[PDB]
C-alpha cells in the first residue's frame, strides 16, 4: 500500500504545516501537524477542557463506530518549545492520503497548553519519530508509520515541504519526479528516539564550505534551523546590522537586508537553503526588526534541522531494519 497527502503552511511565514487526517467511522477529518521529532498522535477532542478549545476541529470518539477506549491508558507530553498536552487514549481507524491503519492509538486531549489553544489551525499532532518516544502509559503505543510499515510497498515516508506553498507527505514510495539529481543517504542513530544524523558541514552564501560534523535531528515539527553558536554567528556576521537579542530571544536582523543562503552537507552532497527561507518577518507587527530563521541550539542540548532546512530538500525517512535518511535537492 501507499499514501499521499498534501501538507499546507498554517500561515504566511510557514510557522508549521498541516495535513488532513481521517479518523474514525464515519471519517472525522482533522488537520494535524506531522512531527518527525515526536511519537504521539494526539488530537483536540470532545474531552478537551472547553476553555482550552478555540476554533480547532475536534475528534468525538462517541460518534465513531470503530472507536474503542484503551482502558487505563493515559498520555502526557512536553515539547521543546515549552508547550504540552495530556489525556486518555482510544484506538480507531486512521487514514492519511489513502493509507489506512486500523487500531491506531488516537490520544485524546483532556488538557492542552496555551500555545495549542491559541493556534486555531492545528487540530493535533501526528508523531513520526521512533515509537520508543511514545508517552502512553502503562502500555506504550506505536506511531502511524510503525503500524503501517509492514503493509507499505517500501518501508519509507518522504517529506517534501514547500516554501510559502503546499507540499507533500508520501508513505510507502519515493516519487522520483519530486526531486532533482540523486538522493544522498546518510546514517541514522535511533538511540534518542529521533531521526538523528550527522551533517558534514556548512557554507554561508558563496563562501567556502567548512567540513565539520554536526549531529542533529530531522524534525518537521520544529519551524527553524538550530545549530551550534559558532555556525550561527558565522552566518549572521554576513548580515549588516544583525545581532543576537536576549529580549527578543534570538538573532534579529534589519528587515531591509538581503539574506545570504546557507548550505549544509549530506555526505559529499550539498543542500542550499535560499536566503529568503531564513526570513521570519517582523518581530512584532510593524517593526523593522526581523526574526532570523537560523538560531543557536546552545542550551537546547541538540541541533535541530527543522522546517527551514527540510523545506529546501526532498527528504526520505527510511524505516528499513537499519533506518537511514536521504536528502535530495528539488
Amino acid at each position: 500500500s501507499t499514501g499521499s497527502a498534501t501538507t499546507t503552511p498554517i500561515d504566511s511565514l510557514d510557522d508549521a504545516y498541516i495535513t488532513p487526517v481521517q479518523i474514525g467511522t464515519p471519517a472525522q477529518t482533522l488537520n494535524l501537524d506531522f512531527d518527525t521529532g515526536s511519537s504521539d498522535l494526539w488530537v483536540f477532542s470532545s474531552e478537551t477542557t472547553a476553555s482550552e478549545v478555540d476554533g480547532q476541529t475536534i475528534y468525538t470518539p462517541s460518534k465513531s463506530t470503530t472507536a474503542k477506549l484503551l482502558s487505563g491508558a493515559t498520555w502526557s507530553i512536553s515539547y521543546g518549545d515549552g508547550s504540552s498536552s495530556s489525556g486518555d487514549v482510544y484506538t480507531d481507524t486512521v487514514s492519511v492520503g489513502g493509507l489506512t491503519v486500523t487500531g491506531q492509538a488516537v490520544e485524546s486531549a483532556k488538557k492542552v497548553s496555551s500555545s495549542f489553544t491559541e493556534d486555531s489551525t492545528i487540530d493535533g499532532l501526528l508523531g513520526l519519530a521512533f515509537s520508543t518516544l511514545n508517552t502512553v502509559s502503562p502500555t506504550q503505543q506505536k506511531t502511524f508509520f510503525d503500524n503501517a510499515k509492514a503493509s507499505l510497498d517500501s518501508p519509507v515516508f518522504t517529506a517534501d515541504l514547500g516554501y510559502h506553498a503546499p507540499g507533500t507527505y508520501n508513505f510507502g514510495f519515493i516519487d522520483t519526479t519530486a526531486y532533482t539529481g540523486s538522493i544522498t543517504y546518510t546514517a541514522v542513530s535511533t538511540k534518542q528516539g529521533f531521526w538523528e544524523w550527522t551533517s558534514t558541514g556548512y557554507a554561508v552564501g558563496s563562501g567556502t564550505f567548512k567540513s565539520t560534523s554536526i549531529d542533529g535531528i530531522a524534525d518537521t515539527g520544529t519551524t527553524l534551523l538550530y545549530l551550534p553558536a559558532t555556525v550561527v554567528s558565522a552566518y549572521w556576521a554576513q548580515v549588516s546590522g544583525a545581532k543576537s537579542s536576549s529580549s527578543v530571544g534570538g538573532y534579529v536582523f534589519p528587515c531591509s537586508a538581503t539574506l545570504p543562503s546557507f548550505t549544509f552537507g549530506v555526505g559529499s552532497a550539498r543542500i542550499v537553503i535560499p536566503g529568503d527561507y531564513i526570513d521570519f518577518g517582523p518581530i512584532s507587527t510593524g517593526s523593522s526588526s526581523c526574526f532570523g530563521g537560523i538560531q543557536s541550539s546552545a542550551g537546547i542540548g541538540i541541533n535541530i534541522f527543522g522546517d527551514v532546512a527540510l523545506k529546501a530538500a526532498f527528504v526520505v525517512f527510511n524505516g528499513a531494519t537499519t533506518p537511514t535518511l536521504g536528502f535530495a535537492s528539488k
